[PDB]
């Protein structure tokens, strides 16, 4: 049982519900956390589909080490010095990302335009150990991921690609994960070390007002090129360097799931990515045919699975139906199946979903057609609810005296930017003050992104905080 | 190309065949390879394989820290000692395997016999640290594998755990990849440090007639349920030790496949684990229609993929189909199909199988069922030759006398031993003196396995080292 409210404290909403539901257990090793298995199931439910789609683009996976040489990476970086009682000869480091491992590579393989374009992806680990407090999911020294990394003959090809992936990211948190977000490109100051535009999509919380990074594809261009010698040659001859992108995903999807859809019961959890959709609990009184229940739960299962509905039957003794219900509530199950006497001597079954609690009563001969479109009825209103708490959680704004009452109410905000660097770091420091002052009386605002849907721009806006011509809207707000 | 023979200069003959067919990569630190799409693919689909496989046990997959605290691990072991310029308070180690990083947590999801078993698996990467030269493959730092871990409420139920998992790993190497390997339990002077029996499939490489150990599946008993304090509580209310096992595979298997199966002009892969099964090669003169002939490529491409036959059309106009021949020999393919205006006027394809390089003749209506019987032929045979090498390796003897012949053939020895541990130290240090003297005239024989197919033991039969009575037939040899 689940019992902070998700309105009220946050934080402990949220580690109560994914201890309780048996995500995340807790490690010695501050940073890192265990994922048991019904997290991973979901993570493995995403990873098959991101794996399916970009192996249509062409994409292979290939695993490249851990390991990396202080030479080749030349601050959040774990290094190994030892192993054991022996030192190392030049100490190496863990992989944070892993451009400078397969780069060198890539100026091996790469040497006439017919080797392009080289396009490899990697599921692993990686490693940024940082010494602020963690988050489940969001933010951990230790994450699963992919990345992506392609080689191209041309820079339009390599931006395709780029915004090809980010459309890949888009479907990974809204349509397995009935998250909106919003596509946008980061500032220079907030872009990729050493790249030349990075794209985002952008996530909403809430519960603290906070923005939080979802996904990232990068277009490196040829800096990364430059910097590793890797060039190609036409058909006449020249060598040219190749243009590049790099573009990864992280378990972090799982925590802006559960931070999106979970409730005060607890988890809810989209049938999309679901690893048990249907839980069918049999009414077992002593006083009854408990076999014929029982047979006819199985046949049930039999008869949904056959639809590819994923069913588990809880045929416990030792727990009352109650018991059983807050169970797989509090881990999210979208669909509950009852079945006793009654039922039985009817034909029918009787649904509960877990989004509203609704009750319906299904003849068995309909149950694989209407659970099928009750899936896509939770799953379709998780996203749209959600996308209703996003879109009132952004306040179009033309004044910088607008952004505190704004950001007081944990809201975003769309504002008219200039894009001058300088004016975002003077923002930051400025709302960090004035947050500070006002917690006195009872922090910092950074830009999220440059939306690609531009609202439209009337012809004389200034820049909402510097008075100069604005260039075009940018969404602001507390983050991750 | 591939230039070196298999049966003169093994070493150059395998890196030959794993860089020149785009399988492997050299990196930097010692001891790590980048392992390339072509051989990824493979990995993937034995891995595919025994996911299924564990998952219809019950198993389930979870993610564990690849970082394990000083103190729970109370050799071959890298320590991680700074963040950068920072110190760490207390170092850090990466995982060589995760019994000390899974068994606390086991420890405090295990309250009652209704929480067992309990059965996790994980695929991640491990690294062991050891100064010795690495081979690709087969002895590596870092290397990607599973490991499984189980708990049960009886000695038994773990047991017959072992020896499924054992089974299915007879069936990665039988099944999958075409390697004949031996059922065995390991010493006691070579199992598992903690455990109370492993057992094992062990492989044999006849260029250098060594043994190498395939994998591994251990009964842990109750000891590391004491170390970890695992305890499960009855219906009366008394509390037990669990019974565990685990069990792991790696990357190993690859390179066992290789060596196996390979040839002079390079890699030979299984068609079950080929991720181009069938490499489609149009004949391409000036002076035909070659858009004809490549639209009936493609649609012979279509044809056999609704047979689940995986195809790929190499229609490269810029190499002669003598290129494209070596250069699909080279990676493995198992079979080419040929096609040009003749073939095409007689409404058949020429079929060129990998193993032998069998030509056939085949109508394109009777080209679906007819090369999955080739594949099923290819896949039969390939295992059957490697059997017989296998048993023509092992030498069954007597005496000590007939070891070192049988060492200096190359060959495995299958003995009557009596099971001292002393016994084995004293074998191995005297093969090793033995081997030594041969070698200034021109290393130490171990035990592999105690095979599970014991053959007959006549009844006063004495060890063939001691003259003690014999218990039981081992396999020793020369060893990885
Ligand atoms: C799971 C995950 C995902 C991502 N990211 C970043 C990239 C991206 C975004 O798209 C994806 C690759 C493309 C993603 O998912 C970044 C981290 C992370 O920075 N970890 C280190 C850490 C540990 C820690 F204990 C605390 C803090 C911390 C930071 N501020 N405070 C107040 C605490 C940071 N972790
Ligand atoms: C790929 C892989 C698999 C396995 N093993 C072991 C376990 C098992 C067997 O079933 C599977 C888990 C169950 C498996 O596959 C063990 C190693 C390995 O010991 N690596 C370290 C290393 C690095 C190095 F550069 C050199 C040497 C070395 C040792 N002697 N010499 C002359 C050189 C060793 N590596
Ligand atoms: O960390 C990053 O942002 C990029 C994308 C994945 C690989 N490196
Ligand atoms: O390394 C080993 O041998 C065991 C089996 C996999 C996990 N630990």
């Amino acid at each position: 049982m689940v019992t902070a409210k998700k309105d009220e404290n946050f934080s402990e909403w949220y580690t109560q519900a994914i201890v309780r539901s048996e995500m995340i257990e807790y490690y010695d090793i501050s940073g890192c956390y265990i994922m048991r298995p019904w997290a991973f199931h979901i993570w493995e439910k995403v990873q098959r589909f991101f794996d399916d789609e970009i192996k249509k683009m062409g994409v292979e996976n290939s695993y490249f080490p851990m390991f990396v040489s202080r030479h080749k990476l030349e601050p959040e970086v774990a290094w190994v010095t030892h192993y054991g009682d022996s030192p190392l000869p030049e100490k190496i480091a863990i992989r944070p990302t892993s451009e400078t491992i397969m780069y060198p590579a890539y100026a091996k393989w790469i040497r006439s335009h017919r080797d392009l374009p080289l396009k490899l992806n990697q599921w692993c680990s990686v490693v940024r150990w940082e010494f602020k407090q963690p988050t489940p999911f969001l933010r951990t020294r230790e994450f699963l991921w992919q990345e992506g990394h392609t080689a191209h003959a041309t820079e339009e090809e390599a931006w395709e690609l780029v915004l090809d992936i980010l459309e890949l990211y888009r479907r990974w948190y809204e349509e397995c994960l009935a998250v909106p977000v919003i596509k946008g490109e980061k500032s220079e100051g907030e872009k990729f070390a050493g790249g030349k535009k990075t794209t985002t999509v952008e996530a909403f919380i809430p519960e603290n007002g906070r923005g939080i990074q979802a996904a990232t594809s990068h277009l490196l261009g040829t800096n990364f090129a430059k910097m590793f010698e890797i060039e190609f040659e036409d058909e006449e001859g020249h060598k040219r360097l190749v243009h590049q992108t790099s573009w990864g995903c992280t378990t972090r999807s799982l925590g802006v799931m559960i931070m999106t859809h979970g409730d005060d019961k607890g988890l809810v959890i989209p049938p999309r990515v679901a690893s048990v959709q249907v839980v069918i609990i049999p009414i077992l009184f002593k006083d009854e045919n408990t076999g014929e229940i029982l047979g006819k739960c199985r046949e049930l299962k039999t008869m949904l699975e056959k639809a590819d509905i994923r069913v588990r039957i809880d045929d416990r003794s030792n727990y009352t139906p109650g018991w059983k219900y807050n169970h797989w509530e509090v881990k999210g199950v979208p669909l509950r199946l009852e079945l006793g006497p009654k039922d039985l001597a009817k034909g029918t079954a009787r649904v509960v979903r877990r989004d509203t609690g609704e009750a319906y009563q299904i003849s068995w001969a309909d149950l694989a057609p209407k659970l099928l479109e009750l899936m896509e009825g939770i799953q379709r209103s998780l996203f749209e609810k959600a996308k209703a708490r996003l879109h009132e959680g952004i306040e179009k704004i033309s004044t910088f005296d607008e952004v505190m009452p704004a950001l007081n109410r944990k809201h975003l905000v769309l504002a008219p930017w200039c894009e001058d660097p300088e004016s975002e770091e003077q923002i930051k420091k400025e709302t960090q003050k004035l947050s500070e002052i006002q917690a006195i009386e009872a922090g910092a605002m950074k830009t999220l992104c440059i939306p690609f849907d531009q609202p439209p721009m009337p012809e004389g806006t200034k820049c909402f905080y510097t008075g100069k011509p604005a260039k075009r809207w940018t969404l602001w707000g507390r983050s991750y």
